[PDB]
């Protein structure tokens, strides 16, 4: 029992953070086989950060520009290149670490492992997940770009963020690992903006089902709804819509609880309109949205990844 | 900006996780040098666990009894023997991923990361703090025990925790490394109850500069108060008594947000009195308590570790 926000166990990510510098600004990089990927603006000065035009900085520079530092160890560049928004190094090393991997992209609503990293070596781990509006709510200090997002399954690191920029509110932005941004952002300084939000409602749903596994049971109620109703007054609290797919991809905590997936949303409902009285679920005082059903499943029956 | 609950990178640690076996019991155990540390009730049985005599059932066991994983490798025992609750398996193989480490035992109101594991298997990684009734609200199944709890100072792994197992209420109370339990708990099966605790009032106090550090202001009031009538308010809502000392750990954030600490003192009061009043604060609804100062600074600041 006990439900933790629990990141992937981050060893694996940890061998392949590499420091990336260019003239005076340094960053972090992800070193896989022969490439070290990192955020283009790497090449960017303080004023070429208004309205730069990479593709003019790019051809200005030459391999020696780059010093990528693994560890103590310097990795030689021979070769460079921008792929959307990151930049291609080709080192003369292949990382002997490299996990087996692949560059995903995943959907608002998912959650993913971030290790914050700064000057190439890694200072936390943490579970995020992708906002509705292509934010996330990171922790993240000057010099963090280039830390990388992920999922594990099994052996394998499924990468899905570049850490980029942070906006005004304290919320944060990147990209995938092909370079191209999560949402309405660009690697420049304007006055975007995050945009407006919403609660990921099967997220909510899944770790109510969280709670009912760990005896938290205060919130349940004989009554049902029918999905067309909880969409009413999940759009009047700024939720977004439950679809027959996220009902059917509750069905198998609805089945180990026992608790109808529309009976669980009638408890929403009540939660929604009620407020919690001043109890609490899985410690929290908020209805929590950054647990995705497999994130439940996972946790709550146990599995690990070798 | 940002603030997370983020554990420390656990790569280190999961280079040490085995897989410790015998009879038909499993669970995890950690190797460094050439030395697995493991529960002692790994050597129980179903009926063993009512009042185990293990100086008893161990005089019966052999080196060939003890089967140990690293990952697909098994190592040889060569030596068993009893440290308070851990047995210390010695193997004919020093372990070449053993990081800097040392055996620490953390204090109520410490922190610490948790790299929770099945079959020496590392399934996620999250952040603790060990409470004032010495138990720990961890997320943990059938088979984790043996999973355990760190620190990283620079290069250094500083292991203060291992699991042993779930009490009552759903928390988890274990041992240092050296065996010797958190708390008035026993390695059998009792009616053991984890017993009262409190909040732990420096850590809320860290949290709320966090949030100020990080631009949630509401809550800040032009009021002071004594560190007395301070602290007869915290008994009242079953917070831990401030010291001067505590007073002193908070003089660097005290310094950096320009709030003196019994001003703090004085917000932490009317939040106690008046709750929150449908606001949050670092998007929490309640009052922290698992942050300690230097989780704040390191977060709020960015230190890495190598
Ligand atoms: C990601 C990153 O490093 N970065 C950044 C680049 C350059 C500098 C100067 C040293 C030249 C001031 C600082 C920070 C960055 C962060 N967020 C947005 C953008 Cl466009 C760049
Ligand atoms: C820690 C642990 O493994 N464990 C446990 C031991 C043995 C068994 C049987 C297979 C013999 C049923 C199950 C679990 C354990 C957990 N919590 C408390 C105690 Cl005393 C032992």
């Amino acid at each position: 029992s006990g439900f933790r926000k629990m990141a992937f166990p981050s060893g694996k990510v940890e061998g392949c953070m590499v420091q990336v510098t260019c003239g005076t600004t340094t960053l972090n990089g992800l070193w896989l086989d022969d490439v070290v990927y990192c955020p283009r603006h790497v090449i960017c000065t303080s004023e070429d950060m208004l309205n730069p035009n990479y593709e003019d900085l790019l051809i200005r520079k030459s391999n020696h520009n780059f010093l990528v530092q693994a560890g103590n160890v310097q990795l030689r560049v021979i070769g460079h290149s921008m792929q959307n928004c990151v930049l291609k190094l080709k080192v003369d090393t292949a990382n002997p670490k490299t996990p087996k991997y692949k560059f995903v992209r995943i959907q608002p609503g998912q959650t993913f492992s971030v290790l914050a990293c700064y000057n190439g070596s890694p200072s936390g781990v943490y579970q995020c997940a992708m906002r509705p509006n292509f934010t996330i709510k990171g922790s993240f200090l000057n010099g963090s770009c280039g830390s990388v997002g992920f999922n594990i399954d099994y052996d394998c690191v499924s990468f899905c963020y570049m850490h980029h920029m942070e906006l005004p509110t304290g919320v944060h932005a990147g990209t995938d690992l092909e370079g191209n941004f999560y949402g309405p952002f660009v690697d420049r300084q304007t006055a975007q903006a995050a945009g407006t939000d919403t609660t990921i409602t099967v997220n909510v749903l899944a770790w109510l089902y969280a709670a009912v596994i760990n005896g938290d049971r205060w919130f349940l109620n004989r009554f049902t709804t029918t999905l067309n109703d909880f969409n009413l007054v999940a759009m009047k609290y700024n939720y977004e819509p439950l679809t027959q797919d996220h009902v059917d991809i509750l069905g198998p905590l609805s089945a180990q609880t026992g608790i109808a997936v529309l009976d669980m949303c009638a408890s929403l409902k009540e939660l929604l309109q009620n407020g919690m009285n001043g109890r609490t679920i899985l410690g929290s005082a908020l209805l929590e949205d950054e647990f995705t059903p497999f994130d439940v499943v996972r946790q709550c029956s146990g599995v690990t990844f070798q």
